[PDB]
């Protein structure tokens, strides 16, 4: 897997759309390795390919597989106000559940 | 080492340019056949590389404006056709062919 980080901050939709245009996803640390490599590839609070979309509190990636290996900061995921449905990864390689609305910066992943 | 992606949509070059520098890389640009062969296995069709004679007609330089070495340029070309082609497509048998850098074509992205 190679990672690469966007310049500009958007809605996970836009992410979505960016490194699907190049044909890979939005980065999903799969363990302790991977979330360390897209930390720092990160230059900011960033997307991550993780959501509880259809179902509240299961997170799974992109493609419906149910995430295993987490790194949630604490205190997360906490879901929020109206709702949080997306995940970024913080400055300090731990995870944060947020609006899928807001704008980050996204780390996307290709293989 | 490099990396090459290429892209689903068409686009002119400018937003070739636009999109690969979205995720920090750049259009991609072979210096040498293998790498020329690399973007080949990425690229599904008639894709933009990130070589232009847009300073001086005929002096081809990559997107940093550095002169380039290695060139493979489709029998006929570079012709500048009409009113002027002055960007770069890799056809689909790895040759090279200079393109109007307002046409749209697939973009191959670089990244190291
Ligand atoms: O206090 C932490 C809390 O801060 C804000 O409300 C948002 O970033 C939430 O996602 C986060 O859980
Ligand atoms: O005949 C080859 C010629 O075909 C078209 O006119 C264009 O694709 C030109 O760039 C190319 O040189
Ligand atoms: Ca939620
Ligand atoms: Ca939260
Ligand atoms: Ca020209
Ligand atoms: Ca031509
Ligand atoms: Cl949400």
């Amino acid at each position: 897997k190679y990672f690469m980080s966007s310049v500009r901050r958007m809605p996970l939709n836009r992410a979505k759309a960016l490194c699907s245009e190049l044909q890979g996803t939005v980065a999903t640390p799969r363990n302790a390795e991977e979330n360390r490599a897209i930390q720092n590839v990160a230059k900011d609070v960033a997307f991550l390919g993780i959501t509880d979309q259809r179902t509240e509190n299961v997170f799974e990636d992109l493609t419906g597989n149910r995430v295993r290996y987490t790194n949630w900061n604490e205190g997360e995921p906490n879901n929020v106000g109206s709702g949080e449905n997306c995940v970024v990864l913080l400055t300090n390689g731990k995870w944060n559940d947020v609006p899928c609305s807001d704008s980050f910066l996204v780390v996307c992943e290709f293989s």
